[PDB]
């Protein structure tokens, strides 16, 4: 029954109604990936909706690959962000920011080193860089430092989020970026613990939320999945093999929502789940679901009220 207007909670987060402003990559921020004064009123304005997800932010330069993206590693970043944030909260508004591992969606031109999968493997296209863009570079997979390197940027990611005042977290785990690479067969080639089975594509996430929900609660911290990709085109055969166990899992560690992005109906009038995926997740993960698809206001309301989801995304 509930519509957009009516409140929801994610986990303390208790949210005004079920609007999710998910911004697209603004890219307003510096050469260091600090966020800069204009960046205070874009999000100030964004106060009215329930919840605020940021812009995707970085949590290490090896991860950040898009050119005046922000980032939440350093000090400095974090002192940033803090005014940010606290625009927000005096409008009385609910911010939780957004971890981002581009993996090797990245050029080194930007991010300084080589790219880094969970395979050794080229991305289809060219990428942006402060030069103009360019041809993919291959990547490097991933080791055991490395993978704890990694671990470590995003629990001092989030454990930052926090200093700075956000309410929360969302780990980007979507759209072809470094977890998702894991959990695809086709990403992921890998023999140790990491690949082969699909337990194993999981385990990658799994020790990321593991590091995350310890580091600052299950109960304040989402995930971002996106089964057929940010984009019109693609349908996953199977997501149910992968993507629904991720699921299943986000729930028994605790994890307190999941955003779902999934590219948008495609007639004006077009269906809202078409690829059907929320309800095979509904059956594993009990807590709020928001659907994030490019969405007419009207299409919105429906979806809400056809039982599809919780909240929904919009940017
Ligand atoms: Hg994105």
């Amino acid at each position: 029954m509930p519509t957009l207007f009516d409140p929801i909670d994610f986990g303390p987060i208790h949210a005004k109604n079920r609007i999710v402003m998910s911004p697209l990559t603004r890219g307003r921020a510096d050469k260091e990936a600090v966020p800069t004064p204009i960046m205070a009123e874009y999000y100030a304005q964004r106060a009215s909706a329930g919840l605020i997800i940021t812009e995707a932010t970085g949590i290490s330069r090896e991860g950040l690959g898009w050119p005046f993206a922000p980032g939440i590693w350093s000090d400095a970043q974090v002192e940033a962000w803090k005014p940010i944030v606290a625009g927000v909260h005096a409008k009385g508004g609910k911010i939780v920011c957004q971890l981002w591992h581009m993996g090797r969606m990245v050029h080194s031109s930007v991010t300084g080193t080589q790219p880094v999968s969970s395979s050794a493997t080229t991305a289809p296209g060219e990428v942006h860089t402060y030069e103009g863009k360019k041809p993919f570079e291959q990547a490097r997979a991933i080791d055991a430092a490395d993978i704890s390197r990694i671990l470590n940027d995003y629990e001092n990611a989030a454990r930052n989020a926090i200093r700075a005042g956000f309410d929360g977290v969302q780990i980007h785990a979507a759209n072809g970026y470094l977890i998702d690479e894991f959990l695809r067969n086709g990403t992921n080639h890998r023999t140790d613990e990491y690949g082969g089975v699909p337990e194993n594509r999981i385990r990658f996430l799994k020790e990321v939320t593991e590091r995350v929900i310890a580091a600052i609660g299950a109960d304040r911290t989402g995930v971002r999945l996106s089964p057929n990709g940010d984009t019109q085109g693609c349908i996953d055969s199977a997501p149910e093999t992968v993507f629904v166990p991720a699921a299943k899992l986000l729930q028994d560690l605790g994890v307190a929502w999941l955003e779902l992005r999934e590219p948008g109906p495609n007639g004006t009038f077009g269906k809202t789940d078409q690829p059907k995926l929320s309800p095979q997740i509904r059956k594993v993960f009990l807590r709020p679901l928001v659907l994030n698809q490019d969405y007419t206001f009207e299409a919105a309301q429906t979806a809400l009220a056809e039982g599809k989801a919780d909240a929904i995304a919009f940017g």
